[PDB]
RNA sequence: AGGGAACUGAAACAUCUCAGUACCUGAAGGAGAAGAAAGAGAAUUCGAUUCCGUUAGUAGCGGCGAGCGAACCCGGAUCAG
RNA sequence: GACUGUAAGGUCGUUGUUCGUGAAACGAUGACUGAAUCCGCGCGGACCACCGCGCAAGGCUAAAUACUCCCAGUGACCGAU
RNA sequence: AGUCAUGGCACCUUAUGCGUGUUAUGGCGUGCCUAUUGAAGCAUGAGCCGGCGACUUAGACCUGACGUGCGAGCUUAAGUUGAAAAACGGAGGCGGAGCGAAAGCGAGUCCGAAUAGGGCGGCAUUAGUACGUCGGGCUAGACUCGAAACCAGGUGAGCUAAGCAUGACCAGGUUGAAACCCCCGUGACAGGGGGCGGAGGACCGAACCGGUGCCUGCUGAAACAGUCUCGGAUGAGUUGUGUUUAGGAGUGAAAAGCUAACCGAACCUGGAGAUAGCUAGUUCUCCCCGAAAUGUAUUGAGGUACAGCCUCGGAUGUUGACCAUGUCCUGUAGAGCACUCACAAGGCUAAGGGCACGUAAUGUGUUCUAAACCUUAUGAAACUCCGAAGGGGCACGCGUUUAGUCCGGGAGUGAGGCUGCGAGAGCUAACUUCCGUAGCCGAGAGGGAAACAACCCAGACCAUCAGCUAAGGUCCCUAAAUGAUCGCUCAGUGGUUAAGGAUGUGUCGUCGCAUAGACAGCCAGGAGGUUGGCUUAGAAGCAGCCACCCUUCAAAGAGUGCGUAAUAGCUCACUGGUCGAGUGACGAUGCGCCGAAAAUGAUCGGGGCUCAAGUGAUCUACCGAAGCUAUGGAUUCAACUCGCGAAGCGAGUUGUCUGGUAGGGGAGCGUUCAGUCCGCGGAGAAGCCAUACCGGAAGGAGUGGUGGAGCCGACUGAAGUGCGGA
RNA sequence: UAGGCCCAGGCGACUGUUUACCAAAAUCACAGCACUCUGCCAACACGAACAGUGGACGUAUAGGGUGUGACGCCUGCCCGGUGCCGGAAGGUCAAGUGGAGCGGUAAGUGCAAGCAAAGCUGCGAAAUGAAGCCCCGGUGAACGGCGGCCGUAACUAUAACGGUCCUAAGGUAGCGAAAUUCCUUGUCGGGUAAGUUCCGACCUGCACGAAAGGCGUAACGAUCUGGGCGCUGUCUCAACGAGGGACUCGGUGAAAUUGAAUUGGCUGUAAAGAUGCGGCCUACCCGUAGCAGGACGAAAAGACCCCGUGGAGCUUUACUAUAGUCUGGCAUUCAACGUUGAGACGUGGUGCGUAGGAUAGGUGGGAGGCGAAGAACCCUGGCUACGGCUGGGGGGAGCCGCCGGUGAAAUACCACCCUCUACUUUUUGACGUUGUAACCUGAAAAAUCACUUUCGGGGACCGUGCUUGGCGGGUAGUUUGACUGGGGCGGUCGCCUCCCAAAAUGUAACGGAGGCGCCCAAAGGUCACCUCAAGACGGUUGGAAAUCGUCUGUAGAGCGCAAAGGUAGAAGGUGGCUUGACUGCGAGACUGACACGUCGAGCAGGGAGGAAACUCGGGCUUAGUGAACCGGUGGUACCGUGUGGAAGGGCCAUCGAUCAACGGAUAAAAGUUACCCCGGGGAUAACAGGCUGAUCUCCCCCGAGAGUCCAUAUCGGCGGGGAGGUUUGGCACCUCGAUGUCGGCUCGUCGCAUCCUGGGGCUGAAGAAGGUCCCAAGGGUUGGGCUGUUCGCCCAUUAAAGCGGCACGCGAGCUGGGUUCAGAACGUCGUGAGACAGUUCGGUCUCUAUCCGCUACGGGCGCAGGAGAAUUGAGGGGAGUUGCUCCU
RNA sequence: CCCCCGUGCCCAUAGCACUGUGGAACCACCCCACCCCAUGCCGAACUGGGUCGUGAAACACAGCAGCGCCAAUGAUACUCGGACCGCAGGGUCCCGGAAAAGUCGGUCAGCGCGGGGG
């Protein structure tokens, strides 16, 4: 193609955000968080990041994958009450 | 047989589908046309053309696109020089 | 009964074939090659090896397949714009 | 146009104050088709009558409901029979374990160094299949039609015309030139006079060819003219008839004119209907359900595909949404500021720069932002350690109901509008345009709104001149208390309107004060240093710059405003006194106005209102919806029995029975063809004209009339089965 | 009975053609000359067919195409570039010949891996080489340009002149607002008073000119402009009369069209242009004459335009076919002749591992090989990495097979294939040369064909076939993309950052800003230490700044290039070791209907650093991502239509497109119509309304400033509130089953804000006369010049010459007059066909009125017995302007 | 109950500054230096061996506001929602969730956790 000034006529672009596990839900190795598309392990999302914080969560299954070095994942050892078996 | 495009489709669009079709011109009987061959098949089988029955609507073809489309096994009229 | 019933493959350019022709023999043409000539010769989809079958050389073959000017008869059609 | 509505004349195929044939008039009320977001339109189609009135017909083209054949399943070609047939028939394919490029493998499977994975025999497993009508689709124009354009062949060119031939049309006048001849200034001889001559697309202009402009008139005379002005008229003139040229060529004065009244490539028979996402339409009457102009795709856009989005078969044995509650976050709105951009004031900052008699940085010194630190203390969509409504995730539990739960036959037509929620292009302007979020109209009516898609209230089974609620109203034209305290109250605003204003007004706080009976309307005091220095004519209280000290007396303004080049004059103010019971300047709710003057004639629906029936606060009740209860009746999904030895059917009842545009499941009226015809009709049916029984509508019914020979019926299948409207 | 007259400017030299029905003009049309070619049984035409003639029955001062068109003077610098001929060192071309070579097999071998004629086939090109592609030469009544920028004595001004860019060049005869000027109707002057006009010139002539020319230039052309001469009595009032239509009567009476009329209006409302709608007022009903505002008048479903993956038509180098035309190849072209190359048959014929009487890739037969065609031996000339190829002569009757050895082999005589050769024969591009068997042009038998009988003749040439290259719109099928806050030049077409996006996801946009389709053997993995810009302390080449020590440092660096998020325990910097930017997997997740991309513990192998630990699918990511057929290759048996290989296929992987129109879809493509036809259309423009109210006319706010000073006699820096809105429009709502600019006469009738009176406020107004404002309509408002004119200014008037009405009133009047329908000319342009609300000349124009309604006259009905006629009344209309003498 | 090398909870009700003090068991300097380790240079915080000395700012403890730092249901600002003034903002009431500064206080904590002592 071919332009000049006085009046362009270029496109635009964005992406799909999409969010996924939606906090307090069952577990498993989902995903959630594509704030980068390489992603990395997680094990047990905490919720992490600079500052005080955390997900108000624990819920245990599998790991979990998430986010990028924007928040934070979590890797937890503990289930929420239960650390026994099962 | 001499015979020859073409609107269309491929969502337009020269290979293509129509196809050898419209038309022209030559022949005879109401029958001429392929029909007994330097052949089809394929297990180390089977003989004279064509039609439809079934396959195969397979193989292939192919701006590799719509699309056209045998032989391998089959019926009878005929399984005669 | 009147007659006598037994004397061409090929190359290059291409049409077809299902094959828009190219990874393929096979009909044939445009100018060039009339070789083989018999355990020699035509091809199995180019060629190698072995098999299979057919042999330059010209036609006849009625029967069905496909047709519908006329003569009886026949069909859950119309109704004399 | 309407339907009902009291009347109104008639009749009473049953006195029975009950009806038949009807109308002044009242509520008001705008047609149908149908490509439309969208109207009721002037958006379009329509004078009527009679018919044609289309996605179907053959095709193992396929998928699928139901009934049936079989569980190990179902058949083509015609050969024999032959007014049916039919068994005989494995040509044959589909179902069948599969996977794999396939090979081949294997009840298990492609990876290679192979318990871990997607499919499979498998499997808490149908292994099925054929016939029929049928969901969509398919091979064909096969939903039809409306296009100019491409072709084969063939037909005249007597239309306008070139080329070929034989004949033909032209009354005169004017100009009257070259040739011929005698003479001559003339050697030769070029040249000069005229005579006759006879030339010239010359002259007027009839006939002859074709025409520059008005006119009548475009159903006019005629799908075609008439009146007046010209040239060709001793000629690039014209003409009778005959004739090859032609289509993708000729003719040709070139216009891209003509081939026979349109040639951007003739006509007619023929090739295909050019095909068509364009667009007109696509026929009788229906019971319950129901939408997109959002996203992805496109040489793709009002084209089309699919998905959320509809109906139906099967299904999802606890998974629904709401809530009370647990728990985590997003970080708008804003605060606030200290990394971002800029913000105001002060201290200070000039490692800063220059105005400056300098001058080894210049030691000396100065002046101002300016970076910028603190303070004072600024903004914001793209600011920071802050912070939520809301929302999601699941969980605890049941209140109404299948909410949680996929595979499929088939949609729609992609191009909307508005109020709320906020921005984008934007004089925050636009039923302009982009977006999403509730509703609304594309698919349903009203009151309010003058009538009028989204606005306040409300969405229906058909019938009753039965009741109440909300809006809207309580004066009238057409319902409903000018019922109740009272202001702005007076402009008719209230019924198109504002920045700026006028000492209009119900009512809350101060003030110098008329319980010194102040000022606001007077009598008398009304001049001296200085009448101030200065621009100087004087400017002397007043053309100017600047400036305000005291005096007679208990006080009194360096002078407002008058005259004016500038004195004189009256006075802004103070003092003795004279009736003297409150004046003047703003914030606060509520009103009228000066702006708040258009064009057809008024611009609250109208009447009309200060008996405010203009607005605001109270209290009861009414008027008042097809929204709800009563009553007969429907449709439909579910819900507690029952009547079932032959196709299934419901009262008793509760929600749904919504209205429905593309659509899903579903019933029929009847005509033609066919089955059985005992048949129905001479008192005569069928053809037709009219009468209040029933039916979900469509329609089936009672009888004559007339008419002349047949005609339809139940159980059934077939058919070019049905708009007036193209 | 009949040229109107004259001067002048624009075009054409006048007779000819025709818009067959709007339009006859400066348009084409004539000899002369300009470019030629053909040059003959000719070029060319139609004809595939040549047969045919036209050419002409001709061969040239002849004909086919092209230019202007009397005659008079003249006609040019860019040949960079389109087109033509020319010259031939050479560079680019050929399908069938093209030694070798390579790719599939196969009787050899063997232990098999593995390596073999090749009277098979592809791969493969030396070479061959005719045009054309480079150039060299030219080439203008061929196309085309005829350029730009700085200054110079004049006060200034263009100015005979200076530098240079472009060169391919690089403006002169005439005219110069003339049928090339936008910008402006230019600027001075004639004509009456005067102009977009006629001229006479000037010259800063948008983008005049050399032959599709420049000017000149008489008559003549139904071409534009100026005036006048008498007139045209057109316009003012035109006036009156006639023959015929409008009315009495007899008969005939159709078509275009159309839902339906108890069919009045307002103002408002409605997809806003309502009469059946709202609310109000109003008519005794009907007939016919007449008139246009009226139904969004009629007709073909605008044909101006846009949309339409419509058609036709023309042109251009658009992609490309193609007759035709230019070139090469063999035959109807036969022996010879000066021949370079080339194949075979024939003798045969290079070969140095010692030695073998002797220096070997040879076999069967063999008992005798050579010699009067002269044989041991010698001389001697030619290519020798030192072998060899022959003659003659010197000697003339003499040299050779077998039990020899060794060598891959023992031999000659008849053969011998290989890298390889010169001819006695044959075949083959030939260049040049005689003759005669393809052929065609001039006598004789019914005379231009056909036989041509001896025909002269020249002769392999002319040419048909299939193949090739070039040219070619001569002819053909299509594209020419689309979007679209309208056509569309421009601008847009993929990915990534957000602002605005409406705190989970969460869209758009001719709303806005930064870029790209990478980097890197290392900014990758391991282990370790180190906080960055930045100020201050004063000290170096050190007139800041670069050097260092230091505290501070919500760390403000940097981490490979926008952006957001991350950022020490550093993903940050440095530095030693070294790469899993490995493979086979993978429960469970988001993305989207598909497309699928993203996450990752863990399993399997062998590895790296490393004690171990720990990490190891290149690294912060999202932008560096990225298509199917076809093809480029090694594994791969997994096979392969006869079977075994094998043309092939798939698989492992992988490479070929600024397609940067990036879901592209083909590999494959332009312009043009005002002659158009159709499909629809204001759900797809433009001319009217319309939501709006930008710019338009008018008023409001107090203080600066005029007025001697001095706000308002009158305005007002800066700005502030709006009524109207018809100022050029933003919207695309129904109008494309189609409503045709503007203006001119006339009818005009509305509104007022008042254009001229009137009575009033003031007036910085003595009067005369005004300057601004207040109020309502009572009235009314010219003629000349040009234009189509709205407008506009020029001349005089006028009490003054209005502003907003009405789709800027209206063809159911005409007019078109401009221009805006098709013709031609100019100006620059596109290559050409062609483009311009740039300029100019002409250039048909409607239509049987039922009617609503209006100007009229009648048929009637009528308030109550029937009647001729005379009457007072609401109220419906008519219903108005002004200068000037004289007089206190 | 003593002093005290130390692992968390944590993350400014433990940032800095003022007084002083303990050293012998806690902890600093140091000493010696060639060799393990081999520091951009050297071996100084990275080195092998330890009995002087001292604890000085660095190591410890409590008092300890000069400002930080936690700092409230309470009025405001902000908000699911209801009719309204009203011009979009903006605004009344009803009316729930319910910032920040400002009001005090406190700040140099505190509990398990391995010890060298009278």
């Amino acid at each position: 193609a071919h332009k000049k000034g006085v009046g362009s006529s270029k496109n635009g672009r964005d992406s799909n955000p999409k969010y996924l596990g939606v906090k307090k839900f069952g577990g498993e190795v989902v995903k959630a968080g594509n704030i980068l598309v390489r992603q990395r392990g997680t094990k047990f999302k905490a919720g992490q990041g600079v500052g005080m914080g955390r997900d108000h969560t624990l819920f245990a299954l599998s790991d979990g994958k998430v986010v990028f070095i924007n928040k934070g994942k979590g890797a937890r050892f503990i289930s929420i009450e239960a650390a026994q078996t099962e």
